[PDB]
């Protein structure tokens, strides 16, 4: 768990995250080939509060173990040891979003309803350690194998103080707002229902195949006006989800599931149902069959 900066071995850029850019790389202490296939995640700009919030998601994501959730492996004090990198699973398919995209020949609703499952149980699994994600999207997924996804990105996790049930981040400015539960965009507040919300999007995303013109972003706006700007997107938005406008169900989505995603996307935050509940219907409705 602690990596030296020599023997970190460059292999290729990957995606562009929050903190900064993330790499493929081989950790070969041997020197002669022969190592293990890591994710290197960068800092670009290591100011106090960048660095502040870099060790807050490393501490996060040593905390979990669980199938669906990308692996911790440790830490590179790179530039002797005046600047950190996180080394991380690297899972070879990517994020489920460029999959779900790229992978369509090996894709059914069955594969789709695996995924929706580890989802849930990932998700399970971080509210035991009261983890709010806060930014739940199939982008923010990652794709081990047909068979295996687990949850990443956690740069925006947040934990929930002792006794509150919900969090109030400060000021969300520059947000992912088709994700986010009513309550989040009006009131800030985030929580195990707000993570719920999201996951109800999720599976949306997952039935929508990642096509064209369907994505949320892509559909809201069609609803709202696509003419909109700036903050008039964000106030139509608002009033368009508390007056029970809602993404449509995708072609080829069972009912079944569609009610799931309705049920997910309800006003009234404790009618929501648990991630326990979802993965137990789900998993019905795949053993049913
Ligand atoms: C963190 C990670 N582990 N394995 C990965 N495979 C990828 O294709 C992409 C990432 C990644 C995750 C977050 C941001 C950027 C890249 C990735």
């Amino acid at each position: 768990t602690q990596f030296e900066e020599r023997h970190l071995k460059f292999l290729q850029q990957l995606g562009k995250g929050n903190f900064g850019s993330v790499e493929m790389c081989r950790y070969d202490p041997l020197q002669d080939n022969t190592g293990e296939v890591v994710a290197v995640k960068k800092l670009q700009h290591s100011t106090e509060e960048h660095l502040r919030d870099f060790e807050r998601e490393i501490e996060i994501l040593k905390s979990l173990q669980h199938d669906n959730i990308v692996k911790y492996k440790g830490v590179c004090y790179s530039a002797g040891r005046r600047n950190l990198k996180l080394i991380m699973e690297y899972l070879p398919y990517g994020s489920l979003r460029d999959y779900l995209q790229k992978h369509k020949e090996r894709i059914d609703h069955i594969k789709l309803l695996q995924y929706t499952s580890q989802i849930c149980k990932g998700m399970e699994y971080l509210g035991t350690k009261r983890y709010i994600h806060r930014d739940l999207a199939t982008r923010n997924i990652l794709v081990e194998n047909e068979n295996r996804v687990k949850i990443g990105d956690f740069g925006l996790t947040k934990v929930l103080p002792q006794d509150k049930e919900f969090f109030k981040v400060k000021e969300p400015g520059e947000s992912p707002i088709f994700w986010y539960a009513p309550e989040s965009l009006t009131e800030s507040k985030f929580s195990v229902a707000s993570d719920v919300w999201s996951f109800g999007v999720v599976l949306y995303e997952l039935f929508t195949y990642i096509e064209k013109s369907k994505s949320p972003p892509a559909e809201f706006m069609r609803m709202i006006g696509n003419d909109k700007q700036g903050q008039s997107i964000v106030t139509h938005l608002i009033e368009l989800l508390k007056n029970n406008g809602r993404l449509p169900r995708p072609d080829g989505c069972p009912d079944e599931i569609y009610m799931i995603m309705t049920e997910c996307w309800n006003n009234n935050v404790n009618q929501r149902p648990s991630f326990r509940d979802l993965a137990l219907r789900v998993d019905q409705i795949r053993d049913n069959m």
